[PDB]
């Protein structure tokens, strides 16, 4: 039953910030544009010790399976090839990604009714806001 207050299926709801954090990781201006167009549905489901959560819209359908603590290689929607780990820090999703020299860590908690996403990149942070579906 860990995890289980993140299983399910959410929609987006809103978003600031999103142009701004893709620019620093350093996306290119047409898969900035088309995929901060994108209207997401995340879904995430766990089965034993392995998390998996989708990313399902128009731009790209991206899947990654994982187990907590346990790095694996993930390509990006935006086509980075980076080295992900995810912990559960106090209740929070903690993804860090790493490439390049470089990296940005992308968290998700609950807050009341919502899962909310708060992406860092350098100084820059975006906050992308789901409901359930
Ligand atoms: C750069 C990226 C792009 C994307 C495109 C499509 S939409 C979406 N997806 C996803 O997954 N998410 C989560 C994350 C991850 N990573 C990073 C950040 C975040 C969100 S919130 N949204």
């Amino acid at each position: 039953h860990m995890c289980d207050a993140f299983v399910g299926t959410w929609k987006l709801v809103s978003s600031e910030n999103f142009d701004d954090y893709m620019k620093e990781v350093g996306v290119g201006f047409a898969t900035r544009k088309v995929a901060g167009m994108a209207k997401p549905n995340m879904i995430i489901s766990v089965n034993g010790d392995v998390i998996t959560i989708k990313s399902e819209s128009t731009f790209k359908n991206t899947e990654i399976s994982f187990i907590l603590g346990q790095e694996f290689d993930e390509v990006t929607a935006d086509d980075r090839k980076v080295k992900s780990t995810i912990t559960l820090d106090g209740g929070v999703l903690v993804h860090v990604q790493k490439w390049d020299g470089k990296s940005t860590t992308i968290k998700r908690k609950r807050e009341d009714d919502k899962l909310v996403v708060e992406c860092v990149m350098k100084g820059v942070t975006s906050t992308r806001v789901y409901e359930r579906a």
